[PDB]
């Protein structure tokens, strides 16, 4: 039995790997990242310059799941691209990049410099797309003009393959929309399905106040509250985009949830929330947990059961 | 202390009702909202004519909540109309009557003949604006001009005052779209927020099956997943619409977390997932509970409390 993966021209002991976003803003947490048994890491998104993100407290945590409005907090890109470059040890995990420039020019100004990297030492750059641009107007992934536009302009700037990050959809209309936008580029070769839940609102009943101080208390949800989220995601995205790999997102816990998450259509599965609060002992968890259900079930790869997810009737 | 409150020029004994779909399709199910000691209830959403919906399954429920494509099954508007016109106690609460019209066209044509019934008998109309997909085309109020348009024609056809049941949005500049539209319309006095969280996906490990017959399983999240989402919606429709009241519906399972939404804003509170879980027995344990939490802290008074939630500096 066996958690192996081979995808994107890259080697993978297993599907897991954190959440952009955690884990993964020092040289510190992408070598613990690293030492870690997940099969892969990814960077924090990352801009052009560095940013010291919105004040705190910008991250709560609940039994349910988290709320977070960071604000992009990250070293600046050229502190990831060296890490791609000089730090990161490739043979002992698959390294991806996530960028998430303020307009599509930073993005393009990014992915320029980024390409010979990729060429060179094989790192993934992994597109943010549920980002802001202009104040106002949605964030990217729900202004399909922008989204073209963005994908327009990193497709000929950067020229190999990459995924993009998704927020979440709630509407058939827009899984639609949003997969036809995909597939009008070749070189989008994944989809992470889903960016966290936005704008939700915890508020904590003693103290009749909200837990997070940036955007009064409205903030990104993660965790338990969005699973059946994610899943719709992945699987709505699988169906759609046939010559794409799906990455699932949101929700994972345990090995019976990255399961569900594969059965939708999920190659690599990612950690948030779970892995903020567990920290990266989970992977181990994560990997003897899947495993189990595998022997079980008399899986013995992970092909067996992707995207095979049953219907009724 | 008691909860009772005004609104809408009628009394009611206490902020809760049922969600609209839930014990509330039959007459048998309507005077069992009506024997219980909640403050008012909501009919079925219906069409002109009756509907059968989808195949079952189209429920479920789970510890964190469910997910339903009922398919707007109901007995016609005919049926609900002649409930309100003939068989309602008004002594003993306020009835609301939900519409959801497949068209603007229906949508019409029903609140041209409920106007009398409202100006007689005091039932007050929910307009839905969710509705069956359409492949390429959102729902009506993810489509702002098409939400205008309904708006319009309803304020003009029907006269007087209204409520709108709304998807929830998660998006800042959607909040501030939605909100401008509905504050165009000066018979607009209530916004219910929210149905459920749209084309989520439930699988079941065991079985490897999606759990809902229809749509390929995907289906419409309520419960203790969607309670931070509507509690944003909640408190953003309160902060954007001054002259409206927002009544607020979205994982209601205890009186903290109807305290939660009072405190968003929210001047009646809907149960959906809860009630068709624990039966009508819910709403003395949500009253005396969230009695209990007034008692503790010292309010009098909805009011006195009611979108008084704090944001921290
Ligand atoms: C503290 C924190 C920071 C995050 N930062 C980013 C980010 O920089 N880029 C991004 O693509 N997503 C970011 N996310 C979203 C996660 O990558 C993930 O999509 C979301 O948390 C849902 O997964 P979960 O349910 O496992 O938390 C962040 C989430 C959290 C909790
Ligand atoms: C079985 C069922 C049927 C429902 N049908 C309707 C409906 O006819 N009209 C409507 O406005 N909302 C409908 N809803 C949405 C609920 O009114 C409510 O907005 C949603 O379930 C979230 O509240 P909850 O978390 O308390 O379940 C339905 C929900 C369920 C579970
Ligand atoms: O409050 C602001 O000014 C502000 C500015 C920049 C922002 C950029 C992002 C995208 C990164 C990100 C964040 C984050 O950094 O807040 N959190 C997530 O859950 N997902 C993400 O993708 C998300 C939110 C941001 C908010
Ligand atoms: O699947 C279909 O073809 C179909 C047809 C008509 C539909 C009408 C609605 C609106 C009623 C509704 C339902 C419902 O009746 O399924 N459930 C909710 O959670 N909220 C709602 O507002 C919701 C879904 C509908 C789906």
């Amino acid at each position: 039995m066996c958690l192996k993966l081979n995808l994107l021209d890259h080697v993978f002991a297993n599907p897991f790997m954190n959440a952009a976003g955690v884990l993964c803003s020092t040289e510190e947490d992408l070598r613990c990242m690293t030492a870690s048994s997940s099969g892969a890491l990814v960077s924090k998104s990352c801009t052009s310059a560095p940013r010291d993100g919105n004040p705190e407290p910008r991250y709560m945590a609940f039994p349910l799941g988290s709320i977070n409005s960071m604000g992009l907090p990250n070293l600046g890109f050229d502190f990831y691209l060296k890490y791609a470059s000089d730090l990161h040890d490739y043979s002992k995990k698959p390294l991806f990049l996530s960028i998430s420039g303020l307009s599509v020019e930073e993005n393009v100004a990014m992915v320029r410099r980024l390409a010979p990297v990729a060429q060179e030492k094989g790192v993934l750059l992994e597109l943010n797309l549920s980002c802001p641009n202009v104040p106002g107007k949605p964030q990217v992934a729900y202004d399909f003009e922008a989204m073209r536009t963005y994908l327009q302009q990193v497709s000929l700037a950067y020229g190999l393959p990459f995924g993009v990050k998704m927020p979440p959809y709630f509407d058939i209309a827009h899984f639609d929309t949003a997969a036809a936008v995909l597939n009008e580029f070749p070189l989008v070769k994944f989809v992470t399905c889903v960016n966290s839940v936005g704008n939700g609102l915890v508020i904590d009943a003693e103290s009749e106040s909200v837990v997070i101080k940036p955007k009064q208390g409205f903030g990104g949800l993660g965790g338990k509250y969005i699973l059946p989220t994610a899943l719709a995601n992945v699987n709505a995205f699988y169906r759609r985009c046939p010559d794409k790999l799906v990455f699932g997102c949101g929700g994972v816990y345990s090995g019976e949830d990255a399961f569900l998450h594969i059965l939708a259509g999920a190659s690599m599965v990612q950690v948030g929330t779970a892995l903020q609060e567990e920290g990266p002992g989970i992977f181990t968890r994560l990997e003897d947990e899947l495993l189990e259900i595998m022997a079980r079930k008399g899986y013995r790869t992970l092909e067996e059961f992707r995207g095979r997810v049953k219907t009724i009737e």
